[PDB]
């Protein structure tokens, strides 16, 4: 997250860290949202590489023991069947991870609330992106979980020529684009939390930023619109 602030430890209990085995250790690669005690929602592009993955729930500082983490392997990966790694702009950037063990819920570990199917937010709706992604374009991951206020940019504006044009689809949510705050590499897969009727709900799965940089004016961070995939998500969890 560029232009973020450190999140309080219990603000976003559904945020997870998706990591891959790196020799003797594990490295953060993407965020995710815990949606069942044994299921995580993340971006399909986060699991394009054939790596060994684990999920960390109750994480706050990637480089220190927080005394709250639970570590679980990934037992199954279900990517949306229409995902294509060479066309992120086509959409379908979503995947569900079945965990090897069910995690235990507490103030640091909770299920993310998902919007009702079809819900579309009005332009400029209040949302926060969270994650450990780079803190600057071409920078380094954050140590502590970061959050940034990114108001939505509706489809008509976001798909306009000076913003993202045809690259943005109605199955995506755009948020931010102020040139200061944004998602960045490593935030992909995590949640976009938006306040609707007094409750934060995960409306987006972080998907992409401009190739020009993370925080680019009129290139808001782009997320898979969760409310477009409620049936798909329920079908996968019921069939697995
Ligand atoms: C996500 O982090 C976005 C920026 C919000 C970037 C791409 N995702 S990534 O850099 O985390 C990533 C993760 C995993 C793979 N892979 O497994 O192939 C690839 C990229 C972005 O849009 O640059
Ligand atoms: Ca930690």
């Amino acid at each position: 997250v560029v232009g973020g602030t450190e999140a309080q430890r219990n603000s976003w209990p559904s945020q997870i860290s998706l990591q891959y085995r790196s020799g003797s250790s594990w490295a953060h690669t993407c965020g995710g949202t815990l949606i069942r005690q044994n299921w995580v929602m993340t971006a399909a592009h986060c699991v394009d590489r054939e790596l060994t993955f684990r999920v960390v729930v109750g994480e706050h500082n990637l480089n220190q023991n927080n005394g709250t983490e639970q570590y679980v392997g990934v037992q199954k990966i279900v990517v949306h069947p229409y995902w294509n790694t060479d066309d992120v702009a086509a959409g379908y950037d979503i995947a569900l991870l079945r965990l090897a063990q069910s995690v235990t819920l507490n103030s640091y570990v909770q299920l993310g609330v998902l919007p009702r199917a079809g819900t579309i937010l009005a332009n400029n709706s209040p949302c926060y992106i969270t994650g450990w992604g780079l803190t600057r374009t071409n920078g380094q991951l954050a140590q502590t979980l970061q959050q940034a206020y990114l108001p939505t940019v509706d489809y008509a504006i976001c798909s306009s020529s000076s913003y993202w044009g045809s690259t943005v689809k109605n199955s995506m949510v755009c948020a931010g684009g102020d040139g200061v705050r944004s998602g960045c590499q490593g935030d992909s897969g995590g949640p976009l939390h938006c306040l609707v009727n007094g409750q934060y709900a995960v409306h987006g799965v972080t998907s992409f930023v401009s190739r020009l940089g993370c925080n680019v004016t009129r290139k808001p961070t782009v997320f898979t619109r969760v409310s477009a995939y409620i049936s798909w998500i329920n079908n996968v969890i019921a069939s697995n």
